[PDB]
């Protein structure tokens, strides 16, 4: 049982929580990490900074930790500026195709893929005031990255393997302040999940679903006090008033990835203490 | 110990059984509620070892008890003659919803997993348009209201962080000609009620409740549904009652503490398809 | 001439009236069905000119007739004593669904627009969780099944390319604490039944059927709903009964020949909002 | 009552049918037209070729017919190659900002906007096999064009104005063969419709909805016998067995655009003889 988690920059995200729970079930974990934060993540790991967090009387497995940039499909896609940037030029094989081939050489076929990354340069702006170039950015890094991720991993994956991504309810209902086309990319990503589920199903016997998670105070969540407010609101209005942990998403992700969800494919599962069901406060 | 009540089962060919088999994998003690009129039969078949092979998991399914259970009656007060003097019913006792909740609580104490796995419409083979008021409401009473009732009476005998599920079918959201009698209307209400109950039980008892929208099984209309499904579903595999059961097991556990009020499709992905090919 | 039957109206403060006003704009002749127990009152108020100003469109609303109408009874056969000897009912006649369809057909011939605008649950102020079986089913019978019944008996007296609508509320899809008694379950089923009826009536009689999911009006719970709505809805304007009526008029016309089985939200866009701001 | 229809290349589309019905109600119509087909559309108009089709005992109004390219927001966005292409270099003011300013000079404020255009270079490929550049193409011309269209027209539009676009059910359910990210763009567009509806509502008292239309044998529909099959299927399985005309979409569009739908905003209305409601054939 091998899982590649694409998109973990630290310990405060959904990627980490997913990692943790996949370990409880003894699956081997390969982190794919964005180069802007790669050196410093590695450093912290070495300094045993994440050592508290790797606690489960269990200890986390971490098979490998690779540089990974979901905006590049192949090496030909890497622009020269990036190729030479201070933070990339010492690193290698970080395109989507490249990490796919890496992994396969080092470990062969794997059977679990977590897409856990999103990005938009104009997330701060709202839809109307987002540029074409900013919108297409959001969709390229949040939505298309999934598709591409699939294209390349699908054949280093065994039959009956399963894939998941992460989404947010703002695709289905309006959350003012979730901007830059981020809603649009979650909308796109939830649709692609259905279409990919059809293709990967018939053709590769491979499942794909997506988890619509609640608010977590991740690094990326602070890409705009919205989130503190979102957590506040969720903890007062959701059917379940417990605090939403990333491990909560993690245990569901783990389930989706296991053979136990063998007959669930193409779905948007909500893991959010049921907030999505409410129309009216009280 | 962990105890699950499965309300609505008459053989091994259904969901309740698949759900029971899978729960047994986590060593959950199982109590079956059986519709009184087939209860003794079921009890007989059990004795004659008829369910022996279906019961093997290599470990034996631990069936804590098997009780008469009629989802159409809330309390004893509702047992309305004739019924009281009906050939089958009169030899049995304590089969109303509230009565069953008392027995279970008395013999075993509190439980922590509830499964509503029962559907019945007396006119299930006619168009909604040709369904009678009496028929429709029987559908809603047995297949929809029963869920609320079961919750009302069982919440008192459940630990906090308990979990509930029912079974639903996609006919509620999209047209399936053939699923008549108001079974569609029933599931529509069941799914909506699952949301509403999720809010109340969640806030008031920290109890979760979800519904599994399952694909066709077996346990006429079903024979088409299955062929169509295995033809067009994203996933080519045969859908098993344990496929629903393993999902149920998960939903009924703490691993899904943050999921509630949801409709989970376990149908090989049939629901995502628009037109064939 | 074009004739619309509006089943479910007791004053000018509701949807049936707003719908009636707007239909009158297209010179549609209107027949009102009134719940028998308030029928004579309504008839009195009509006589005393109480509805005179509400009736002006500058042209006068043409009310073809006003008949007692009880959505809880399908045929005469169902009028079950007491009811037959109830203070209000016994002085009236032909108010069952089938009976009304016969009168209309007899006096005016075929119609071509039907409006189901009636909702009633006897326990509308309690939680779903505290709602009784009797209460729930009354809800489903009056607010949901009535729709099917009305279709069953009226299709015979309708021209082809006829059109039908009912009114629904978003509580069916998402939790609105306060909308209890199974009104939510009712609307859930009404919306699902609208799809199913759309298939049958569409294929079998080329008749269309849709439902309007309206925002709060007036006609307690509503007072909050309205303030919240006018605060948070995408559209700041006050929502009028004629806002629903103008949409209804459209849906009931040939201009919408290619729309059927749909739930149309007329609620200033409230439904698209997740969290406030 | 002025309406700008963005995206009509001939008489066989939804744009034309919408035009026709808006005329029945005496509203003035400005066609925005893609330059690759502009000269030839004009020619046909002049040769009175469309004269049969402009029949309603009514005759169509056509206030103006402008060149229009929804892939350009402003003149600065026009690449030099395009700027010089055989088919563009004789034409002017065809960016989104430009046609917005044109129209306003010539006629002032308008109050009706029809988005009726879509495009994807790799529509023939299916999701998995679509490139980043092809996906982003679909989203840029089918989804973002709407947003941009709004940004620029919103303030040459009076309060209480209304906007509509066109979508297809493949966003919500899987239609194999509707590829190139076209499903993804309909998914995105239906989401943006909700978010735009919130912003335009509160801020400009302006409504936006989208129509999910059935199959019509438009020029663009043949961008892949899929459609003949789609029309075949729809006419045998839809609740309504009538043939679906573009004027059917047109009369609904007209309604959405009128004050009659004054309280409907942010919605996806299905105009498809109810096919979307079916799960199972028979
Ligand atoms: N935090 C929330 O409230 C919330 C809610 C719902 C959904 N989500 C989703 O969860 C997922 C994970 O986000 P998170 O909230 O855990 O924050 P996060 O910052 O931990 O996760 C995003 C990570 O992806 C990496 N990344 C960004 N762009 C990349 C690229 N081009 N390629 C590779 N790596 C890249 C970043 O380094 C970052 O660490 C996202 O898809 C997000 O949309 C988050
Ligand atoms: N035909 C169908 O079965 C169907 C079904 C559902 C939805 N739709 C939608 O209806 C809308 C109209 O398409 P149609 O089916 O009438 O075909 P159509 O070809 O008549 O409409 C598309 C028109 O937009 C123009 N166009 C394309 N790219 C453009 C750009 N960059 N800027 C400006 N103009 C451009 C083209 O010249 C074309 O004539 C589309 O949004 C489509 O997605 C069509
Ligand atoms: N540059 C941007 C960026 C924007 C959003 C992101 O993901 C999310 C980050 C936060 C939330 C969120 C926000 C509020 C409440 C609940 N969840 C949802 C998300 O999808 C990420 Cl990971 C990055
Ligand atoms: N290059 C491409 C391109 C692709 C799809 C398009 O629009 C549609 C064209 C056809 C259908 C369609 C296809 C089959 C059945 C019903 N509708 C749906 C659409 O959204 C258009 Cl206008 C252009």
């Amino acid at each position: 049982d091998i899982c590649f988690i694409a998109g973990i920059g630290d310990t405060n995200g959904y990627g980490w929580g997913i990692a943790k729970e996949l370990s409880k079930r003894n699956v081997k974990i390969i982190f794919g990490i964005w180069p802007p934060v790669y050196n410093i993540f590695m450093k912290n790991y070495k300094n045993g900074k994440f050592d508290n967090d790797m606690i489960i009387d269990k200890k986390m497995n971490i098979l490998d930790m690779l540089p990974f940039d979901a905006s590049f499909d192949t090496a030909n896609d890497i622009d020269e500026e990036t190729k030479n940037n201070k933070r990339y030029n010492m690193l290698q094989n970080y395109t989507i195709e490249d990490v796919a081939n890496l992994i396969h050489q080092k470990y062969g076929k794997i059977n679990m893929l977590v897409h856990s990354l999103a990005n938009a340069k104009e997330v701060q702006k709202d839809l109307l005031n987002t540029s074409r170039k900013g919108y297409l950015d959001a969709l390229s890094k949040s939505s298309y990255s999934l598709i591409s991720l699939c294209k390349y991993f699908v054949n280093i994956m065994k039959p009956q393997s399963s894939i998941i991504s992460l989404t947010y309810h703002a695709s289905q209902k309006v959350v003012p302040g979730y901007g830059g086309g981020m809603s649009s990319a979650k909308a796109a990503l939830e649709s692609d999940t259905r279409v990919l589920a059809y293709h990967l199903g018939r053709n590769y016997n491979i499942r794909i679903n997506t988890i619509s998670a609640g608010p977590l105070k991740s690094r990326a969540a602070t890409a705009i006090t919205f989130i503190d407010y979102a957590i506040e609101y969720s903890e007062k209005y959701a059917p379940l008033r417990q605090k939403l942990l990333s491990t909560d998403i993690g245990s569901v992700a783990s389930f989706l990835l296991s053979r136990e969800s063998r007959a669930i494919t193409g779905q948007t599962i909500y893991v959010d203490n049921g907030l999505n069901i409410m129309f009216l406060p009280d």
